Order: C-alpha cells, then sequence, then structure tokens
C-alpha cells in the first residue's frame, strides 16, 4: 500500500475529493534515494484530478489523506506503482517508490 510520513503540516482541514483538481509538486525516488522525476525541476507544478486514475494508486489514495500546504513523503509499494512490469527505462520491475510531495492547492 502507501505509506505517508508528514515533513511539513498542511491546514489540516481541506482535504481532496474525488473530481478536485491537485496542484502539488514532487520529487519521485527509487528505495536507493536516485531521482527518477521531479516537477521541480522542471519548476512547473504538476496537476491531475482525482478519481481520474491519472496517476498512480498510490498517489490516489497518498494524497487523499493530505491536506492543502502538507508536504509529505510517500511511500509506494510495487503493487500501487508501476508493478512488476515497472517501466523498462525508467523504472525497475517490483520497485518502491518514495515521492517527497507538497499539495499547493485545490481547483
Ligand atoms: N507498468
Amino acid at each position: 500500500g502507501v505509506q505517508v510520513e508528514t515533513i511539513s503540516p498542511g491546514d489540516g482541514r481541506t482535504f481532496p475529493k474525488r473530481g478536485q483538481t491537485c496542484v502539488v509538486h514532487y520529487t519521485g525516488m527509487l528505495e536507493d534515494g536516485k531521482k527518477f522525476d521531479s516537477s521541480r525541476d522542471r519548476n512547473k507544478p504538476f496537476k491531475f484530478m482525482l478519481g481520474k486514475q491519472e496517476v498512480i494508486r498510490g498517489w490516489e489514495e497518498g494524497v487523499a489523506q493530505m491536506s492543502v500546504g502538507q508536504r509529505a513523503k510517500l511511500t509506494i509499494s510495487p503493487d500501487y506503482a508501476y508493478g512488476a512490469t515497472g517501466h523498462p527505462g525508467i523504472i525497475p520491475p517490483h520497485a518502491t517508490l518514495v515521492f517527497d510531495v507538497e499539495l499547493l492547492k485545490l481547483e
């Protein structure tokens, strides 16, 4: 599943609901700490609509437990990310992913 650990608290009241657009900044890493993706490097926030499955299951379930303004570390198992096949060339098979995610606002 996905484990959510707080890095900096959000408002503790406003939680994402299915259908809303989450605007986040994130950095993805492999178990070892190797960065594979980061909206922060592109200095452009990433947006996705909750419930539309346009992101991995771990994001759908983990970001829904975060509140606006919160920054958390999500540790995601293979079955909630890219599974056995992974994404050859970027993500290994059966990879446990770690994401540093900050929820900036909801639209
Ligand atoms: N995959």
